[PDB]
């Protein structure tokens, strides 16, 4: 797929109001999806004995990983694009050591949006969420490229 110019203004504009609390909402996406997908957790030898929602919210573990993770997603999407180099690595270790079938990446994307609706609707209209979307579906598609390339495809 390809973005416009005009679908990547509406994603790193929202994506700079995120930037202005980044552990904020890194927590938010994950107890989000933890909760709404729940096998999601299994797969985290470090957060699995999560037991609640409250627990969640009082991991620092698991807030110094949202970072991390919407950190290294960031550098992503101001790529627009040309993200190939950023992908490699994070495919290795995603197919090979952590093994997260694409479902769970869907999962993700679900939850990011959510969050972005909940917290900032006058920067989330139809448009801005047609946009994200867009730039997450590449992100997956070339992600699961990649994932056949290094023999996981799934
Ligand atoms: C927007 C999507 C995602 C991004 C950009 C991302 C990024 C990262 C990064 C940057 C790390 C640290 C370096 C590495 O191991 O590669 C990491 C580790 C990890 N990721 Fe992800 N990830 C994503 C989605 C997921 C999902 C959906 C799962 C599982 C449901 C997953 C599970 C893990 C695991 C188990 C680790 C190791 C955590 C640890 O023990 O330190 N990732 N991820």
């Amino acid at each position: 797929m390809v973005l416009s110019e005009g679908e990547w203004q509406l994603v790193l504009h929202v994506w700079a109001k995120v930037e202005a609390d980044v552990a904020g909402h890194g927590q938010d996406i994950w107890i989000r999806l933890f909760k709404s997908h729940p096998e999601t957790l299994e797969k985290f030898d470090r957060f699995k004995h999560l037991k609640t929602e409250a627990e969640m919210k009082a991991s620092e573990d698991l807030k110094k990983h949202g970072v991390t993770v919407l950190t290294a997603l960031g550098a992503i999407l101001k790529k627009k694009g040309h993200h190939e180099a950023e992908l490699k690595p994070l495919a290795q270790s995603h197919a090979t050591k952590h093994k997260i079938p694409i479902k769970y990446l869907e999962f993700i994307s679900e939850a990011i949006i959510h969050v972005l609706h909940s917290r900032h609707p006058g920067n989330f209209g139809a448009d801005a969420q047609g946009a994200m979307n867009k730039a997450l579906e590449l992100f997956r598609k070339d992600i699961a490229a990649k994932y056949k390339e290094l023999g996981y495809q799934g």
